[PDB]
This record gives structure tokens, sequence and C-alpha cells, in this order.
């Protein structure tokens, strides 16, 4: 009876195994655009993904992760609110059963169809596992997805999903360029938060881009053909794998723009 996104094991239950679920800096949050504070101390984001080395794509029963070689500074995030270098380890998405829901963060209470999370860890901590134990261990770049025109840089991801339909399946996924998932603008909001899944550790500097990317209906429909279940188990579509907005508490979200 492990955590997930059903009625019996979903977000409202997580606190029983992970009491930090009711902590002081949980994610995601609603971003009130009028109450976000423009912060002139914030720097432009530096996204350096030209040397990224994707390796594999995995259905882990919650989402699918596209994994990167994070043994060197090949794909790094710097600048913005950050004071170190953060290596890309994986990206994944959260999405809905319908286009009207799926994002984790919200903007003036609006839900997007999905949200991309590019997960990076602060190199001074040596490994991801050590970084998640630190208040500045991770930087997650969040990008909203809306349904409209196709995202050509997503299609390579979409097309491999049939090979990792069920929990525990992986497929080699080399030479994927994550630059093809970015919007035009790197304007962002930032705040201190948490992992949005168990163990819900309060280790993340969130950087949420203002400008969404557009994906096609057909692209997101392929996400919704994935399964939470393993092969040879009853089919449960992998949909609505998002945590809803959590209390802001003693935080003000900062804007890089205005
Ligand atoms: N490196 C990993 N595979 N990360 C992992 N253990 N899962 C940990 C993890 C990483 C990121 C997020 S999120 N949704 O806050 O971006 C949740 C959980
Ligand atoms: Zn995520």
């Amino acid at each position: 009876h492990h955590w997930g996104y059903g009625k019996h094991n979903g977000p409202e239950h997580w606190h029983k195994d992970f009491p930090i679920a009711k902590g002081e800096r949980q994610s995601p949050v609603d971003i009130d655009t009028h109450t976000a504070k423009y912060d002139p101390s914030l720097k432009p984001l530096s996204v350096s993904y030209d040397q990224a080395t994707s390796l594999r794509i995995l259905n882990n029963g919650h989402a699918f992760n596209v994994e990167f070689d994070d043994s060197q500074d090949k794909a790094v995030l710097k600048g913005g609110p950050l004071d170190g270098t953060y290596r890309l380890i994986q990206f994944h998405f959260h999405w809905g059963s319908l286009d009207g829901q799926g994002s984790e963060h919200t903007v003036d209470k609006k839900k997007y169809a999905a949200e991309l999370h590019l997960v990076h860890w602060n190199t001074k901590y040596g490994d991801f596992g050590k970084a998640v134990q630190q208040p500045d261990g991770l930087a997650v770049l969040g990008i909203f997805l809306k349904v409209g025109s196709a995202k050509p840089g997503l299609q390579k991801v979409v097309d491999v999903l049939d090979s990792i339909k069920t929990k525990g399946k992986s497929a080699d996924f080399t030479n994927f360029d994550p630059r093809g998932l970015l919007p035009e603008s790197l304007d962002y909001w930032t705040y201190p938060g948490s992992l949005t899944t168990p163990p819900l550790l309060e280790c993340v500097t969130w950087i949420v881009l203002k400008e969404p990317i557009s994906v096609s209906s057909e692209q997101v429909l392929k996400f919704r053909k994935l399964n939470f279940n393993g092969e040879g188990e009853p089919e449960e579509l992998m949909v609505d794998n998002w945590r809803p907005a959590q209390p802001l508490k003693n935080r003000q979200i900062k804007a890089s723009f205005k």
C-alpha cells in the first residue's frame, strides 16, 4: 500500500508516511502573479545544455524519467537565484487526464495541461542523494505545457513511450537534446520549496518559467497511454500524476521580470 495518485494512496494520504508533507516549504504552490515581487538581485538564468548526454528513459510507476550522465558538468544550470553550479540528472513531466489539469504549479489558480521538471543538483554536494539532504541541494526548472501546436523537440520522447508502457520498463535514449523543450524566454519566478513527490524533502530552489511551451493534443494523448501498473497487471492509465498546490506559508515568490 505504497504512495501514488489514487483515491486510496494519493497526495492527501502522503503525510502518514512522509510527515514533512505538512512542512513549512512544500511544493508546488500557486503563483499569484500580482503578489510576486520583482527582485532586481535575480540574475538571468544560464542554461548550458549543449554537451548534454541523455542515456535512458524509465517508467518508474509515477512518471517517466529521461536520465542524463551527471558524472561531469555536461548539462548545467547556473545564475538566476543560484549561487552554485547545478548538474542535470533527469527530466520528467506531470500531466492530467484532461487538458484542463495536469500542472503542479498554478498561475493565478490556472492549471496547465502538464508541467516539465528539469531536475538539477548542486555539484558541491557530490551526488544527488547527498544534495537532497540540503536546503540548497536541488534546482528544478519547471516549464508549463499548454495544448496547441506540436513541440517538435518533444516528439522523440513521445515516440519511445510505447516501449516503456509499464512500470519498471526502460529503453536506451541517447542523443536527446533538452534544448528542444525550452520556450523562447527564460523569464521566471522562484521560491524555496520541496520535491513534489515522496520523500517531499525541502531541498529545492524552484525556478518556474513564465512562458509555457505548446504541445499538440496528440503528444499529450500519448503520455496518457502510459501505465502506472507493471506488465501483467490490470491496466491503470498513468494520468493525473500531479500534486496540488500547497500552502505558501512564510514565503513570497520572486519574479525575475517586471
Ligand atoms: N533523480 C531522481 N530520479 N529523482 C528522484 N529520486 N525522484 C526524486 C525526485 C526528483 C524530482 C522531483 S520533482 N517532481 O519535485 O521535480 C521529485 C522527486
Ligand atoms: Zn516533478
